[PDB]
């Protein structure tokens, strides 16, 4: 059973136990505050107990932005965002997704990430291409005209800077997913310079735009590194190339 | 046939032969350029293509983003845009839609909007209450801590202030569909004053919106009162309640 034959497994399982919550805002109370601050919804803990189900039996250390971690010594570790996007979630707002990371010793090896509504999956393993239900994917050329981000910016970001080098805007509220429409060359760009995100979030995607192309930078321009917690908020700053990057990093 | 027959009709067809073509940037192609100026790519001219076999039998008055306007001086004006949020469409992400907006006597009489990749009908006939599927449908009870808007400002649009007294942006790029998510009680309000929309893009959830309870609106607050053609852009401020239209006015 392969990593990605347990991701693709547990997001399809986790798929038909919680799409009939898909907006059904009446159908889900609060079950408990996880690490981050955040509260979680039933249909959150849910996802993640599936996933719980599975990673259960094997021996291996567990991130996960409800529960948080769990150790077990292994020289690999499983980080999961049981649903990117809870809000859009439960107001029916159709940007969520399953986020799946596998790390070897604190390494990228292979980034899981299901968006429910497309049946997409998109999966890489370090060094070994990102792909989309098998086709091929890498990040867009540059166009300083036709760019198309998504922020998430602090006070300071002057906004009518950004606003006015920005072709199209688009902010879908799931981060991960995200990032993987970065992965594709949708997007251009994606930010969230107000310290939000958390390890749990932008794991599984790490690696995939990592294998895409992307840079992958934090607030100051520089190689953005981690640690595996379901706590602490971070900057990150998804691109499409230096140039793009460049272009950010100065409006911030 | 009734009209909410015919527009469902039209939906499924057109669902039936461009869904495939959902993300494939690679397949499509522009086509021609459409009055308002636009750009029409072959999905587009499909669906259309499509709209007008069952629209011109009928003999009605037929308004669509592509072709423009057929004039067969009828008492009865069908307002069609085949893909809203082509852009969207034909770039993976999940958020675009079909709008059915039929006008008797240059006076709102249905509405259909459909949301392809969520099996969703919004329709709403003239005083018979906006529908989901089925269920029924209101805006939300207003709450200046909970505030969700989408928006596309221009210039004097002070983006300091909106960030600041919102607490959650939601930009989407399908104005049409983001009317009838600010008529489920998604979204608190979703404004244009970056004059690109136009009648094709709202007609059909103007209604719907409406009957749903919401405040449509133009510049200064003044209610939306729309031409029936494929040209001329227009502002507009589809409202939760009053507050929103304030605050949006404010704010303007
Ligand atoms: O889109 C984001 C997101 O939904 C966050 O949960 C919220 O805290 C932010 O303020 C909002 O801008
Ligand atoms: O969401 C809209 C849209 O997709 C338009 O294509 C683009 O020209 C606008 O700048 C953008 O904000
Ligand atoms: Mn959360
Ligand atoms: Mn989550
Ligand atoms: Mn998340
Ligand atoms: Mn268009
Ligand atoms: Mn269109
Ligand atoms: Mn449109």
């Amino acid at each position: 059973m392969k990593w990605d034959e347990i991701g693709k497994n547990i997001a399809k399982e986790i798929e038909k136990e919680i799409l009939p919550y898909f907006g059904r805002k009446d159908k889900s109370y609060v079950v408990g505050t996880s690490p981050s601050g955040d509260e979680t919804e039933i249909f959150d803990k849910i996802s993640e107990d599936i996933a719980l189900k599975y990673l259960k039996s094997l021996n291996v250390n567990i991130v996960s932005e409800e529960l948080g971690v769990i150790d077990n010594s292994s020289e690999w570790t499983v980080v999961i965002d049981p649903i990117d996007g809870s809000f859009n979630f439960i107001n029916g707002i159709p940007f969520f997704a399953f986020c799946f990371g596998v790390f070897k010793n604190n390494e990228p090896y292979y980034g899981l990430t299901y968006e429910f509504l497309t049946k997409s999956f998109y999966e890489a393993y370090k060094g070994k291409g990102a792909y989309l239900n098998g086709r091929k994917i890498k990040v867009k050329d540059f166009n300083p005209n036709n760019i198309v981000i998504s922020y998430y910016p602090s006070k300071k970001i002057d906004l009518e800077k950004l606003r006015n080098k920005v072709k199209r805007v688009r902010i879908f509220g799931a981060f991960g997913l995200e990032m993987c429409y970065v992965a594709k060359g949708t997007l251009d760009a994606v930010f969230d310079v107000r310290p939000k995100v958390r390890a749990v979030d932008i794991a599984s995607s790490y690696i995939i735009c990592k294998e895409a192309g992307a840079l992958i930078t934090d607030e100051n321009g520089d190689e953005l590194k981690f640690d595996l917690n379901a706590t602490d908020r971070l900057n990150i700053i998804v691109a499409n190339s230096k140039e793009m990057l460049d272009i950010i990093l100065d409006l911030l």
